[PDB]
């Protein structure tokens, strides 16, 4: 073994072993196991920057210092990974012997421990130099009768598929759940590693620095566990701090220096790691007022809801918003939708419900199962805010969602992710969420009877109570109700649609002149509240693309030129010349 | 467990589907009956019918290691099972008869072991005795008739408090030996009384003995065996509660008086409405002192009041203070029938296949558990 297992208390003994912070109760469950009789194997399971080997060499550290008690202190704790044993790869002649030596002169040294990281290497697997099944079942035996100890080292998902297959282990091994340090544990974590990187580097890190490494790579980074995400910073503020000034030189990095490297690191504007767009947000209401009319109540709490957000005053682990929009057709549910992932420069994430009504949406929302199809997929929705996390998501007429997509979306709105079929997550606290309903779009048709008529409207959104329930409701931020517009409502609405008109005459070389009494009886004559602005894309399209088509194909428009359209005293559309 | 082993005899003196299998699930003592049939073997405690046969347990291990290569596992699995057909009342006892299903101890090995058993099965060569768990046995027996119809499920379930105690009594000295103490009295029963009550997931044979075994090593690792040899129920308290977290501090406190407190604990979270925190106080009392029968509910009352006026809030309190898990569902949601199956796991319309009901589910996770369902009135 003389050669194949490394000392970690040798390496604590000389100072390779960085002194563990923290971590009292992760390692006193790791003695507490290693001094029972069976299930005496400890297994420092955890995810990625829990420190959970380094926590292995932490008791290493502990036993040379004499930090536990005689049953452990003094005894050795060696590590094995695959660099040495791995290395007999003319087969047994090599491998088994000093495999075996090693299994010998610990089962000898009965108060010898070995720590295996990366112990899925042979647990569930096995191969390596075609040693490392059976090497496995030749330690179990000495586990087993208690001539060697082992500490495992591995994850949460590993130790799924590797301990829970193996009754070997389930009976010599015990779980302890490693999970991440505290911040200040993280900023002295930093400190004793620190050195490290201010050699490598040529970098000094003032105090500040590493505490501001520290919380600013939680504040963006979501990554990792606190001490990796970090220690990038740390280590990319080095490196840019010998990198970027070559005409500087600069060697201290300072807080500022993070709060470049962490806007890198996490994805984000160098100002924005610091400095918010407290304007644009400011302003989008009133973006959005020019674009969509009438609404302005929906507007607002949709503008007002979104700031609130923005403004901190929510839960750091939601979504920034989630929000029903509700009402009459032809109203800007949907225009607004995607008006507010412009104004707030978002891409828009967009899924039409009409395309989930069976039972089998979630094969494609969150991805088929293991050995189909599309388990390849991690689910067009979580991937999409994966790969997304900042988003505007519309689900356009959810009501047509088939039900068991509402699992889905109560998991969101809860705890704001969503996990693949393969383990991942989709971060949604920076998604605004938008879904869109049509139930609030019943109305009738027929007045009352009478000579005087007297409004019969039915109370707003029964409907939709009647069709989301509780659970679904209580998890949203608002309910935006949009009423029918009215007609002032669409004498803003022609001004738009006679502008976007302009815009496709002007691609070819025409320029159109409405008049305002053009603009007005058309206003007049296509409005129907029933229908809200749908009907005025569809009385400009009749009074004047029609004449403005049959002149761009066949007469004087062909060319490019000069129309104007003037409204006649009898109510018709004149059109000019060229 | 005497008629476990008894059984396993009766099905090894058959002449077709002869073949004894122990059919459990972790915990219950499974291989413990077969290391009990090779127990009466040795001492002689078994019918002529057996005569002096040896029960020898598959080493998959043995097998594989050193070569893995398939003709290496082969022949000596082979040349295994030609000694123990030749044997006379050979028995092939196969623990993890459920893992040597694939090949053996591993790819690479002997891919056909369970192929080259059939046939001695199917002859009766060999008596082999199996050991499966009940989730397995439909994946290894039921998938192929050459075994199905060769073995006998023999279903294993948990033993009793007082055996679990005799268990531990029978190890204790094992442990008092191998962590240099001694357990009370109270420390056995208390290992088999409290497992069984804070453990929750996992059968009582391996839970009551972890906690002796823990308990035992615990005191020699930290400064106590040394002097304080004896383990007694304080310390077993500290131990199952070193995982469970319950019994260091709510092992025992007062089954009175965790009650008589519910009415005035009711009252510091919810403010008015004194006398129907008081009643369900009442209840519960009534149910605690006995009032019922075995296979009633602990008890069942109707809420009726304004919406937002703490129904829900004297239900949660009413979960936390008693120490038990809440359970909810909105009777809205359960108004159309289809649901309604869905909700009860009803053979039909039930949910994913093994999320059967809600209901059921909800009731086997936190059997405990006070269940809250709201506005009924649309169900
Ligand atoms: N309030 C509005 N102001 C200006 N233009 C509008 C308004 N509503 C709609 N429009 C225009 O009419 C068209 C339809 O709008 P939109 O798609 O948002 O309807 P909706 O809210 O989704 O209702 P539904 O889905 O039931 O049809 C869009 O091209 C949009 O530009
Ligand atoms: N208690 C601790 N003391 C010192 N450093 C720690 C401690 N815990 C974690 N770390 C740091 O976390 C890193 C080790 O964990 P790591 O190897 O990244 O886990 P994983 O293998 O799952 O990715 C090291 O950078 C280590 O300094
Ligand atoms: N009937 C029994 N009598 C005594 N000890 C038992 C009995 N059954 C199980 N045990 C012990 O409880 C632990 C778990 O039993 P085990 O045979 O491994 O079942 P499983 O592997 O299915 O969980 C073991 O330590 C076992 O020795
Ligand atoms: N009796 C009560 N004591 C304290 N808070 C109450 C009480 N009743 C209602 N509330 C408060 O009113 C809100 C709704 O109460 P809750 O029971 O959770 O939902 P529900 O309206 O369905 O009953 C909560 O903020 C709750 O704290």
């Amino acid at each position: 073994m003389e050669n194949f297992t490394t000392n970690l208390n040798q390496l604590a003994r000389v100072g390779g072993i960085d002194p563990l912070i923290g971590r009292e109760k992760e390692l006193e469950r790791a003695i507490q196991v290693l001094c029972r009789r069976r299930k005496n194997n400890p297994l420092l399971v955890g995810e990625s920057g829990v420190g959970k080997t380094a926590i292995a060499e932490g008791l290493a550290w502990r036993i040379v210092q004499g930090d536990v008690p005689e049953v452990m202190a003094d005894c050795t704790i060696y590590s094995l990974d695959i660099g040495s044993l791995l290395a007999g790869t003319k087969y047994r002649g090599d491998f088994e012997k000093r495999f075996k030596a090693l299994l010998k002169q610990l089962e000898q040294d009965t108060n010898s421990i070995l720590f295996i990281d990366e112990i899925h290497t042979i647990i569930g697997a096995g191969a390596a130099s075609g040693g490392q099944v059976d090497a496995a079942n030749l330690i179990k035996p000495l586990l087993s009768s208690g001539k060697i100890r082992v500490i495992g080292s591995t994850t949460y998902q590993e130790f799924s598929n590797i301990f829970e297959k193996d009754r070997a282990l389930a009976r010599r091994f015990q779980k302890i759940d490693i999970t991440e340090p505290s911040i200040e544990e993280t900023v002295q974590i930093i400190n004793g590693l620190k050195p490290k990187y201010e050699a490598h580097h040529d970098v000094r890190y003032t105090a500040k620095a590493v505490r501001a490494a520290v919380e600013l790579a939680v504040k963006y980074i979501n990554d990792r566990h606190l001490p990796d995400k970090a220690i990038d910073v740390i280590d990319e503020a080095g490196a840019r701090a010998r990198l970027m000034p070559v005409s500087k030189r600069k060697k201290t990095v300072n807080v500022a220096d993070i709060e470049s490297v962490v806007a890198r690191i996490a994805r984000i504007p160098e100002k924005s790691v610091s400095q918010s767009d407290r304007d644009t947000l400011k302003n989008l209401g009133d973006r959005l007022k020019m674009l969509v009319f009438g609404q302005d109540k929906a507007i607002e709490a949709l503008t007002e809801a979104i700031k609130m957000a923005r403004a901190g005053l929510g839960h750091e682990h939601k979504p920034v918003g989630s929000f029903l929009f509700a009402g009459p057709t032809g109203v800007g549910k949907t225009e607004v939708t995607v008006q507010l992932s412009k104004a707030l420069g978002i891409e828009l994430l967009r899924f039409d419900m009409s395309e989930y009504m069976e039972r089998h949406t979630v094969s494609r929302l969150i991805g088929a199962p293991p050995g189909y199809v599309g388990f390849d997929q991690g689910g067009l929705l979580t991937d999409a805010v994966i790969k997304h996390p900042h988003a505007v998501l519309l689900l356009d007429e959810i009501e047509k969602a088939h039900p068991d997509v509402f699992n889905i979306l109560l998991q969101v709105m809860d705890n704001g992710t969503l996990t693949d079929n393969n383990g991942r997550k989709a971060d949604f606290r920076n998604v605004v969420l938008v879904m869109t309903t049509n139930a609030g779009v019943r109305e009738t048709e027929r007045k009352s009877i009478g000579l005087i008529h007297q409004d019969n409207s039915t109370d707003a959104m029964e409907e939709i109570k009647k069709i989301f329930t509780p659970e679904f409701r209580n998890r949203l931020d608002n309910i935006i109700w949009f009423d029918h517009l009215s007609t002032d409502v669409i004498h803003q609405v022609v001004d738009k649609f006679i502008v976007e008109l302009q815009v496709q005459l002007d691609q070819k070389g025409v320029s159109l002149e409405v008049s305002q009494e053009a603009r007005n009886w058309l206003a007049e004559k296509g409005y129907d509240r029933a229908m809200g602005a749908r009907p005025m894309a569809r009385v400009i399209q009749d009074n004047l693309k029609k004449p403005l088509a049959n002149e761009l194909l066949f007469g004087s428009l062909v060319d490019g030129g000069q129309v104007t359209v003037a409204l006649d005293k009898e109510k018709n559309e004149l059109t000019y010349g060229f």
